[PDB]
């Protein structure tokens, strides 16, 4: 079997991608965070706090009739940003383009965190990463992709995020329309859960290129590029007025300035992020201060490439029994 789904940018930024997922019977479509650097599929549902619920579209399990108690079972999840939820959960059919999986668990909010009601876009969270990461007690649960693995053609997905744009999600297959030259592939390790990698060095706009080890996992759910405070620097020092401020919690920039590119390595490739892709614009609304794409990594203990970069590649996630990470440019 094979999925193919659309997923698209919450707003002018590109701050989150959502995309439609069908779960239940007859089916309840919500549209969900596919997140690479987590693994519950959590939704606000008819169990969530009524005052934490904003605009966002629910799952009612009392309405579909596949959904089933997972009896005993709860979860709770912290993310990096610091927002939470937590629940309990149910089994019930959910289906992705096309993909469907019977018996998933599906985790219904109780409680979430104020940055989640506040997004009324986001109807839940539907976590890629390794299923060793998954908080569902006192049995841990299986993502998405791990309970389709057997079925699929191939056992990966891939992401395609766009610009500005609407990009795709597949399941089960490799579109080799969808990317230029070959794809190359690089090692993961799954010790962390993540799926991380080594990317074999980086370089600033037309500057050459400085070869060296960066640790770090592909997050389709972190918004922006976290890299160490090294590269960072090397990077905003090509933007006259850059500046790294802790008031604002982060590198900034003159609205004025044209950026300049970011180039990251795959193995002997490279991979080049346009300059208006490190473009998030004014901190605050009417601003000509601008938030910077690339920040440091530093403090958060690991280095992020989220979608800043990834959309700048079409990325496989290959879940054969030793994983493996492959990047093409498009």
């Amino acid at each position: 079997s094979t999925g193919s789904a659309t997923t698209t940018p919450i707003d002018s930024l590109d701050d989150a991608y959502i995309t439609p997922v069908q779960i239940g019977t007859p089916a309840q479509t919500l549209n969900l965070d596919f997140d690479t650097g987590s693994s519950d599929l959590w939704v606000f549902s008819s169990e969530t706090t009524a005052s934490e619920v904003d605009g966002q579209t629910i799952y009612t399990p009392s309405k579909s009739t596949t959904a089933k108690l997972l009896s005993g079972a709860t979860w709770s999840i912290s993310y990096g940003d610091g927002s939470s939820s937590s629940g309990d959960v149910y089994t019930d059919t959910v289906s992705v383009g096309g993909l469907t999986v019977t018996g998933q668990a599906v985790e219904s909010a109780k409680k979430v965190s104020s940055s989640f009601t506040e997004d009324s876009t986001i109807d839940g969270l539907l976590g890629l990463a390794f299923s060793t990461l998954n908080t569902v007690s006192p049995t841990q649960q299986k993502t998405f992709f791990d309970n389709a693995k057997a079925s699929l053609d191939s056992p990966v997905f891939t992401a395609d995020l766009g610009y500005h744009a609407p990009g795709t999600y597949n399941f089960g297959f490799i579109d080799t329309t969808a990317y230029t030259g070959s794809i190359t592939y690089t090692a993961v390790s799954t010790k962390q859960g993540f799926w991380e990698w080594t990317s074999t060095g980086y370089a600033v706009g037309s500057g050459t290129f400085k070869s060296t080890s960066i640790d770090g996992i592909a997050d389709t759910g972190t918004t922006l590029l976290y890299l160490p405070a090294t590269v960072v620097s090397a990077y905003w020092a090509q933007v006259s007025g850059a500046k790294s401020s802790s008031s604002v919690g982060g590198y900034v920039f003159p609205c004025s300035a044209t950026l300049p590119s970011f180039t990251f390595g795959v193995g002997s490739a490279r991979i080049v992020i346009p300059g208006d892709y490190i473009d998030f614009g004014p901190i605050s609304t009417g601003s000509s201060s601008c938030f910077g794409g690339i920040q440091s990594s530093a403090g958060i203990g690991i280095n992020i490439f989220g979608d800043v970069a990834l959309k700048a590649a079409f990325v496989v996630f290959n879940g054969a029994t030793t994983p493996t990470l492959g990047f093409a440019s498009k």
